[PDB]
């Protein structure tokens, strides 16, 4: 499909652009009702949700009509929030309330309501979140520590820390592993991968560019590192363990949310 880059800071942006890998081109799409940076983005039922980022409203993009619609606001304001989709709900994890948050809340589109979920062990903003094997992982934040949420028990459990502390880290899942990309410690070009079978982190080739506030998405078996600091965008090829530059975005975006639709 396409990689959508939502919001971020340049001012805080309400603009959205979409990347076509077949043409290696970024194209404008309809802008959001609200300017957002440190925004979380996730895909549920063919819509992109833009969660938080202030600048506690939530909005939903319908690609067929190219428009953003408002939906129920979150119970807590959150900037630097991590967002993931698990079992038909959108989870908003941590962030900063203009206090760093350990709270978590879940959105049900069937009822258009947000509900509190068990809080994390650790307060985290600029946190990366990703879903692997039925669990939500919360990576880094304001930390090298990592935790895993299980919905059936509604509990956060600890897992192995990363080798490097990262705030503003981008996270995505490829071939059974969680990749943690960039962040701030100085801004990092380093990347590490988490294997849930062994509960261990391993080195990955570093990016060409240092990035924090970076968005990460997986399209066609490749990881894209979008923004985070120009307008550079790189793609990872796992078979060669190398990062290569692709077309840059039309706009600089730090604290961008990225999703594939």
């Amino acid at each position: 499909g396409r990689i959508y880059a939502v919001g971020g800071y340049d001012t805080h942006l309400n603009s959205v652009e979409a990347y076509d890998p077949e043409t290696d081109t970024w194209s404008p799409v309809a802008p959001m009702n609200t300017r957002r940076s440190g925004v979380g983005v996730a895909v549920l039922d063919g819509h992109i949700y833009a969660v938080g980022g202030s600048h506690n409203s939530v909005e939903r993009y319908e690609p067929e009509r190219d428009e953003w619609h408002l939906v129920a606001p979150m119970l807590t304001r959150r900037i630097g929030v991590g967002v993931a989709v698990l079992n038909g709900r959108i989870y908003a994890v941590g962030g900063y309330d203009g206090t760093h948050l350990n709270s978590v809340e879940a959105y049900d589109p069937e009822t258009d309501t947000w509900s509190p979920v068990a809080p994390m062990n650790t307060r985290r903003s600029g946190v990366g979140v990703a879903v692997l094997d039925g669990h939500i992982y919360a990576v880094g934040g304001s930390h090298n520590s990592v935790e895993r949420y299980e919905p059936e028990r509604d509990e956060w459990h600890l897992v192995a820390p990363m080798l490097t502390r990262r705030i503003g880290v981008g996270v995505a899942v490829l071939n059974g592993r969680i990749y943690a990309v960039g962040g701030y410690d100085t801004h990092l070009n380093s990347v590490e991968a988490y294997d849930p079978e062994t509960d261990t982190w391993s080195p990955v080739a570093p990016m060409n560019t240092r990035r924090s506030g970076v968005g990460v998405a997986v399209l066609d078996g490749h990881i894209y590192a979008v923004g985070g600091s120009h307008n550079s965008v790189e793609r990872y090829e796992p078979e060669r363990d190398e990062w290569h530059l692709v077309a840059p975005m039309l706009t600089r975006r730090i604290g961008v949310g990225v999703a594939v639709l």
